[PDB]
């Protein structure tokens, strides 16, 4: 996996490989983030395993990757959900076009990027990758959202921030 470097507009100047394109000064990226639910309205809350590099260990929403170059931001979500989930879904719906922001986790490794987000139901049972995913948990959307008001530094900076946008935060509900 390669990590598509933007400049001041998202315009993809170059490629680094994904392990060593994130450390302490990690550069702008092109990336996306997706919100997974079940037939019965469930949200897919996600913990990353302790070997990933950036935020091990962390819950998270269901799923967040980096398209690769050539790759549009729906077909990424399919593979990383499939990679990583080895779960189906339905086509990627856009909740939060313009998202973009920048982190630091604990150990210093730093998360810059410009990361759409979307929304997708599973149409298949889950199968878990054990070296990316960790725990998860089918929660009601609502705890979660009270989760995350009341104890934002419990899950990932990204979880928290796409959430907390008053726009996303009413698209999302609309899938439950
Ligand atoms: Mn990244």
């Amino acid at each position: 996996e390669h990590v598509i470097l933007l400049n001041a507009q998202g315009v993809p100047t170059g490629t680094l490989e994904k392990y060593a394109a994130h450390t302490a000064d990690t550069r702008l990226h092109l990336a996306f983030s997706s919100w997974l639910f079940n037939a019965k309205g469930q949200l897919l809350v996600t913990r990353r395993a302790l070997s990933k590099k950036a935020w091990p260990g962390v819950w998270t929403n269901s799923v967040a990757g980096h398209p690769q170059l050539g790759e549009s931001n729906e077909d990424a979500v399919i593979r990383r959900c499939r990679y990583e989930l080895g779960v189906e879904i339905t086509p990627p719906e856009s909740i939060y076009p313009d998202f973009r922001y920048r982190a630091t986790d604990p150990s210093g490794i730093v998360e810059n990027e410009v990361c759409p987000v979307f929304a997708a139901r599973t149409t298949s049972a889950l199968q878990i990758n054990d070296d990316e995913v960790m725990d998860y948990q089918w929660c009601d959307l609502a705890d979660v959202l009270h989760g995350i008001d009341a104890t934002p530094w419990a899950f990932s900076p990204w979880m928290v921030m796409q959430a907390t946008n008053r726009e996303a935060r009413k698209r999302l509900s609309a899938f439950t």
